[PDB]
């Protein structure tokens, strides 16, 4: 076995080990941790017995958890178990063994991915300069919060050149020099389309012929 | 005016107040604002000049975050401080606002981003599996919750030996026999609003082009 004041320090320790996605965790039933816990004086309140035989929890009791080898429906972390990483688990059976006849109860972490909304002090509006193929020195300058979508800005754009409501159109993006990039995508928000302060928008007019006069 | 004391512990709470889409915060520069601090004794381990006038604010001023009109990459907490709209007339009626300026107000916006949650998964969702034209032969697998239809149509395919060649489309079948589609590969089965024990059933396109189901 190990020192006791070791084996709570190290265990201590290795319950703080993060979760990572794959990791392989294991459980160990709740009651014999606590006569662990009670034998090796983990808690400042109940440290008090430590070294006590009569208090030694023996091999690694899960069957707690267990109707089978399978496991009991409704388990509660903290409540009807505890979990340990691969390294402090090795650590509890090299010194105390794991009772014959019960395989570890292994399980894995799970990571959820998800989009969560936050709000902030938009301290500066995200500023477009806006034209038209037509006439490429006629830039004209408006100031749009990253929440805005595209059709906003299309909107604006459109009443700025006095675009009629049925001429069509289409909206490019000008991320660098000679570079262009379609828009196209209405419901887009400033934010999720990557347009950053100073960028160049040029919208086109779709000829009275069919054909767009960019090609 | 006010006290020290209770400009200290208004504006401290003020500071806690929650960022709500759409409303109205005031910039001030961090310049005047280290300045009240310690005139008001803000900081616990910095209330030495508490009331002197060495370090009496003065009237607010936010010049320095102006061009001559915002100054570029100024830094929250660094360059400025932001104070919703009741902070900001309290320090107004204490100190009023320097000659020649206006409030920097801005708005509260709503943005995405993207956080992982991560959990030890110690019960796997179990689901029965069924092909169209069989009903009687059901297979039970267990999966992750971050599994998606896909991976688990995947995982079906093979259970029935569908060599890929097959178009296949997948359905969760209700007690009802309602037939609902999961056409959303992408979706975990958690997000897809799958549960344990559920069925679900795999269906081949005929040869000649056509559904089983239509």
């Amino acid at each position: 076995a190990a020192d006791l004041d070791t084996q709570r320090s190290d265990i201590a320790t290795l319950l703080k080990t993060s979760l990572r996605k794959g990791d392989t965790w294991y459980l160990v039933d709740s009651r014999w941790f606590k006569q662990w816990k009670k034998y090796v004086g983990f808690d400042s309140w109940d440290k008090y017995q430590m070294g006590d035989q009569n208090v030694y929890p023996g091999p690694i009791d899960n069957s707690g958890l267990l109707k089978d080898q399978s496991l009991k429906e409704h388990l509660i972390d903290e409540l009807d178990y505890i979990l340990l990483p691969t390294e402090g688990w090795n650590k509890l059976v090299s010194w105390y063994t794991l009772m014959e006849g019960q395989e570890p109860i292994a399980r894995k972490v799970v990571e959820q991915g998800m989009f969560v909304k936050h709000c902030k002090v938009e301290v500066y509006l995200t500023e477009l300069k806006l034209c038209e193929n037509g006439n490429m020195n006629n830039v004209v300058t408006r100031r749009f919060s990253k929440a805005d979508t595209i059709d906003t800005i299309e909107k604006e754009i459109r009443k700025i050149f006095s675009i009629p409501d049925e001429k069509e159109t289409r909206l490019w993006n000008k991320y660098m020099s000679n570079t262009f990039e379609p828009l196209n995508k209405p419901d887009s928000t400033i934010q999720d389309a990557g347009l950053y302060q100073g960028q160049v928008l040029v919208i086109e007019q779709k000829n009275e012929d069919g054909t767009w006069p960019r090609g």
